[PDB]
């Protein structure tokens, strides 16, 4: 589908989509072409599902880590800005959206998590994770808690897991080794054990999610939280007097948040590629365009040099970049999705007691390193249960929705049907 003559954009609900729509209005006013902005739930999972059949938005916004998978599946159109335009954004942001030699998206913002604390409840935030238990005990005696953050998404817990040595994929020569995962090494175990101990010792609740953590902090119930710039807006309206700073250290090591580059990709099936290019290059990626988005929900640090250097005057932005500096820009390779799913499961199981820390991370390593991820395998079985044979078109479709190779799909089905007698 995807109607030619207009632009449909998808951006996560925690971002300034209303601000983005304002940029869209400007675009429509100048060009006459309508821009509709939508914020579907689980949009990063839905995109492959719809784009696999040539449908979906013309433009998709998400951190660069999901884009290598999309590009590998041929769901993203190559972008080719002139050197003049590329010079307007930091070289490392273009690097983040380069896959197999091709730029596959326009960098927008550089996202990194930071420690957010209530200045009135804690004028001096802890420098180490180790201090949190004792700090929490004190606050509890006052009917308050020390720390609350989303424990359901590995994005928020990864900074601690990686602090003492945990890593996603090993960067050997000049590439990531998809078979060398570091979610089960000494550093990862130490990090996760500390997190589980916090929950075990009633310093945090295993079911605390994004909404719960945000409500408690903006209510003055907890002294600290971990989140990104997009959340500053709601805190401002809460009147809570907060500060944004470097994340606590662990075992004397800095927390290492995975840094994401919020980027805009163009659907390979879009019949509005030139219009998408014009919108992104001439309207959004301008000081005026980004400011409009920022006004709705803070983008944090950005890729556009001219705007980043103005934002740099803001201490919350310096804090964001300081944390970004301590962590690392995440890989954009296809396997990142399996990685995230693996850590998500491990943290949830370790925190609930379904698995010991060692058992949880052992399974995480296997899951993240698997040639066919558990998610992909599950999808394959669902399809197989309905049809044990697929033609070329169907195989291509399944692969795209799957985030796996067409040959992988083909051989899996063959192996699945093999018999001996």
């Amino acid at each position: 589908k995807i109607e030619e003559g207009k632009l449909v954009i998808w951006i996560n609900g925690d971002k300034g989509y209303n601000g983005l729509a304002e940029v869209g209005k400007k675009f429509e006013k100048d060009t006459g072409i309508k821009v509709t902005v939508e914020h579907p739930d689980k949009l990063e999972e839905k995109f492959p599902q719809v784009a696999a059949t040539g449908d979906g938005p013309d433009i998709i916004f998400w951190a660069h880590d999901r884009f290598g998978g999309y590009a590998q599946s041929g769901l993203l159109a190559e972008i080719t800005p002139d050197k003049a335009f590329q010079d307007k954004l930091y070289p490392f942001t273009w690097d983040a959206v380069r896959y197999n030699g091709k730029l596959i998206a326009y960098p927008i913002a550089v996202e990194a998590l930071s420690l957010i604390y209530n200045k009135d409840l804690l004028p001096n935030p802890p420098k180490t994770w180790e201090e949190i238990p004792a700090l929490d005990k004190e606050l509890k005696a006052k009917g308050k808690s020390a720390l609350m953050f989303n424990l359901q998404e590995p994005y928020f817990t990864w900074p601690l897991i990686a602090a003492d040595g945990g890593y996603a994929f090993k960067y050997e020569n000049g590439k990531y080794d998809i078979k060398d995962v570091g979610v089960d090494n000494a550093g990862a175990k130490a990090g996760l054990t500390f997190l589980v101990d916090l929950i075990k010792n009633k310093h945090m609740n295993a079911d605390t999610d994004y909404s719960i953590a945000e409500a408690a902090f903006n209510k003055g119930e907890t002294a600290m939280t971990i989140n990104g710039p997009w959340a500053w807006s709601n805190i401002d309206t809460s009147k809570v007097n907060y500060g944004v700073t470097v994340l606590p250290t662990f075992k004397g090591q800095p927390s290492k948040p995975f840094v994401g580059v919020l980027s805009a990709g163009i659907n390979a099936a879009s019949p509005n590629k030139e219009l998408a290019k014009e919108f992104l290059e001439n309207y959004l990626l301008t000081d005026e365009g980004l400011e409009a988005v920022n006004k709705d929900k803070p983008l944090g640090a950005v890729a556009l040099k001219s705007y980043e250097e103005e934002l740099a005057k803001d201490p919350r932005i310096a804090a964001t970049m300081e944390n970004a500096q301590k962590g690392e820009i995440m890989p954009n390779i296809p396997q990142m999705s399996a990685f995230w799913y693996a850590v998500r499961t491990a943290v949830i199981n370790a925190a609930s007691g379904r698995q010991t820390v060692d058992a949880a991370l052992a399974a995480a390593q296997t899951a993240a390193a698997a040639a066919i991820s558990p998610q992909a395998r599950a999808f394959l079985e669902q399809v197989f249960r309905r049809k044990q044979s697929l033609n070329s078109k169907e195989k291509e479709e399944v692969a795209k929705k799957c985030g796996i190779t067409p040959l992988q799909v083909r051989v899996w089905f063959i192996n699945k049907r093999m018999r001996s007698k």
